[PDB]
């Protein structure tokens, strides 16, 4: 029970990131990529390391838009640091 949301709706920032994590980079940030450890429980509870974060780029500091993916290729949308997700619709 998290939302969906369809990739084309997404911030054109939003989508670029996940183009660049389909490329695997070059990214931006330095913390692009670092594991991500759920510990609120917002996304499906795993083991260690099962996901990671990026940037999603906001123009004019690094801000708080991210993306995280799972290890079998999930991926969901946080515009806020972590405070709420959506799954990523990779269909619409
Ligand atoms: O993620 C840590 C740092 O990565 C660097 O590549 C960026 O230039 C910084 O703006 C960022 O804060």
């Amino acid at each position: 029970a998290l939302a969906d949301v369809c990739r084309t709706k997404l911030p054109s920032q939003a989508q670029d990131t996940l183009a660049l994590i389909a490329k695997n980079g070059p990214y931006p940030y330095n913390r692009d990529g670092v594991v991500f450890e759920n510990r609120e429980s917002r996304l499906p509870k795993k083991g260690n390391g099962y996901y990671h974060e990026f940037t999603v780029v906001t123009p004019g500091d690094r801000g708080t838009r991210r993306v995280v993916t799972g290890g079998y290729g999930e991926q969901y949308w946080s515009p806020d640091h972590y405070a709420t997700f959506q799954e990523i619709d990779p269909r619409c």
